């Protein structure tokens, strides 16, 4: 008795506590392409730390169909928030990444693509898209292809259906053909059943194959999010973290986090040697 | 020609003064093309000389094995060779050809360096296993010949490439087979039945090869011939390089690069359009070359 008996049931979107087993969350990730992780205070210290840089972002009102139309985005999160000390060291984050990406005896098969705070000003709904469209050939491999990208999308201010929270399409990672989602390329355009995604500090772990998009935003609510995009070791990051994150901060990171930001190798080597030698990190 | 004698596969040859369009058409037909005089004889000789000290401090590895040993590999070419960083990577024919492969309309350079590797095959080095270079990106074969290009290689003769000294063995038109598998006994049904052809080249000649082309370094059946090559490996802007050039190449040398050379090594971003635009390998909305100081 989850929907009134006889009702059409909407797409399934499982929810796990931040204390749940990694293999339990992972089976739900494979089943639907996305899961919620409730509980993934630290969220408050972070928002306050990033709030000044947020305030120095002017808003554009363009009615252009762009993703910048009344949506604020900021990436220098390691520079701006002592995040770089607590948030990225989730032993469950790595627990999941290592199940999605790593192979036995290659160590870490993953690293960071971006660390982005997204704040939808009260803004047209984002176009529906797969994240893996960032690597434009991936869709051509269809649902049999390997994962390139997963996203720990974390709520900062709460996610109402009013402030424009992300609308996810669970199960779109198993559709036979992966297309652009528009009226010309997507036969299912307009019949696509979305499910809106949430309280601060909770994260939904989404595959790069799942259709989704930010909805329309209210009068007062700036709905703020924090995206942890993590990609295959073989793919290139959107952010050049090891060129803009200062060496002072890289020295305080763990071996595994230096790898996530490319201050360390596992690809991205230095003539047969780990790049961390030449940088002075033993 | 040969005498009813079987005729081995055709590897096309062009001079470096041929138009990029004629070379590219042959590249598309066959997946590989020789560009003669890709580098001048005087440039190759100066490059060979400028890296030779580094090439002499590299110990030859000999092992008890089928593991691509007795092959020196050196990648600090920008640091060690002014002829390389000031002249070789500024080949316009190289960039002309890279655009025809990689660059989408209105998104700038679609490509950057994966590696710059001197490969010196020692006397007696065993032959390499037949392989496609895009096996580096393990999912790529699964898109088969319809797939987009992962990488191309400008593989230049620094010293002569002969059949005896281990010039690369190529399989022209293997970029067009219907199934791309690893080349082993379990997965490849033509295993042991694959016809190769060597890349016979003088110094400064190069071949240009798709990642979809099966190939392998031959066996060096000489006693005194160290067969040297310079591999300029070039990948799509969305793929990760094997060398972290922006972290080991010094900024002194970065400031003396053209903007397109800076982009090749990750000292500068390229802008991909998806509705939306995004500087790839950027800095929170801006080109990374601002924070690095390159303007
Ligand atoms: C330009 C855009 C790209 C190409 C990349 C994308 C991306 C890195 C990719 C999806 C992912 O996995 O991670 C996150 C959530 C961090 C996003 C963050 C936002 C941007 C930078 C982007 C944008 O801001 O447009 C001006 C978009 O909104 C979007 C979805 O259209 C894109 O595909
Ligand atoms: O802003 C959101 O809620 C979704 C983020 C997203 O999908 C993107 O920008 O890529
Ligand atoms: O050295 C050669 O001729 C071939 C080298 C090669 O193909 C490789 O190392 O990938
Ligand atoms: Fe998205
Ligand atoms: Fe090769």
């Amino acid at each position: 008795g989850l929907v009134p008996r006889g009702s059409h049931m909407p797409p399934r979107l499982q929810r796990f506590p931040a204390t749940a087993s990694a293999d339990e969350i992972f089976a739900a990730f494979q089943e639907d392409g996305c899961v919620v992780i409730e509980g993934f205070e630290q969220v408050a210290r972070f928002s306050q730390e990033v709030d000044p840089a947020m305030e120095k972002i002017p808003v554009e009102v363009t009615n252009n169909g762009n993703s910048n139309d009344r949506t604020k985005r900021f990436s220098k999160c390691v520079i701006a928030s002592p995040f770089r000390n607590e948030i990225i060291e989730s032993d469950l984050m790595h627990e999941l990444c290592d199940r999605v990406f790593s192979k036995p005896g290659e160590g870490m098969g993953y690293h960071f693509n971006d660390n982005m705070v997204i704040e939808v000003q009260p803004a047209p709904a984002q176009r529906l898209h797969r994240d893996q469209e960032l690597y434009p050939w991936w869709n051509s491999m269809g649902p049999a292809g390997p994962e390139c990208l997963i996203n720990f999308f974390c709520a900062v201010t709460p996610f109402t259906e009013e402030n424009g929270a992300t609308r996810l399409v669970p199960g779109s990672h198993l559709w036979p053909e992966f297309t652009q989602i528009n009226e010309r390329d997507c036969p299912q355009f307009g019949k696509i059943e979305t499910v809106p995604a949430m309280q601060p500090g909770d994260c939904y772990l989404m595959s790069g194959k799942v259709i989704h998009g930010a909805g329309h935003n209210t009068t007062t609510d700036r709905r703020r999010a924090l995206a942890l995009s993590i990609i295959r070791r073989e793919l290139r990051p959107m952010q050049a973290f090891s060129l803009s994150v200062p060496m002072k901060l890289a020295r305080e990171m763990s071996e595994r986090s230096q790898t996530m930001f490319g201050f360390r190798s596992s690809f991205w080597g230095n003539d047969g040697k780990d790049i961390a030698h030449h940088l002075g990190l033993i």
